[PDB]
């Protein structure tokens, strides 16, 4: 899936996403978008939920822990660049 | 890591497995979802959880449908051994 | 269950529960933690859903009403003190 940069402006509920950090086998966190908030900025913008967050403000957070993360997306205020990477929509099954 | 033992209901065992690829492309099967009142939470099963092993196998580094495969083809009762999370590294933004 | 105190800081979403009142079969009212959201502050200082309320800022809501117990969460401000009492999280069956 290619990356694809998506603008937000937040407004008083914020951007309308759940980041949460998994480690993949070779020990490096990834930091997945786990929910997307309907009718709320990320969602709007055709952010999904397992969209792995790849860029905050045009610099990469591949391989970058969860407060450095949040910290970076916190520091950039009002108005704020995301870079994702889609998932395959068939690699998720209830059982 | 923690080997759960679960027996299905009318609705499966409860929980959704979704995969992601990590940096080096490996992928990994995560419990993104598990359900209320199933058997999965119900047998201490947590979203955020790691698959790891199932029946005792492990399925680490295995594709998505290979994974459910073998979990289906445990039948009613299946062992899953999971790695949890950190619970303090998910925060809505 | 032994009751637990919790501290939580609100941030821009709130402190990330809904509460809601039952009455007992006697109408007494009790006020439950009947959502936590992931990733909020009610949920990451360890509250879970289903918890009893039974003190706020250190004085007890047990037999107080609705928006009497609201009243007195929001009169902490940003800082709150909660007092919970957990339910047994495997006593839930979807039917």
């Amino acid at each position: 899936m290619k990356p694809r940069c998506l603008h937000l402006e937040k407004g008083p509920q914020g951007f309308g996403f759940l980041l949460r950090e998994e480690k993949g086998l070779d020990g490096r966190p990834g930091q997945f978008l786990w929910e997307v908030d309907p009718g709320l900025p990320a969602k709007k913008a055709g952010m999904q939920a397992g969209d792995r967050l790849v860029a905050v403000a045009g610099e990469s957070v591949e391989g970058l822990g969860h407060e450095e993360t949040v910290s970076r997306i916190q520091g950039q205020g009002s108005c704020v660049s995301l870079t994702v990477v889609d998932p395959e929509a068939d690699r998720e099954t209830s059982v």
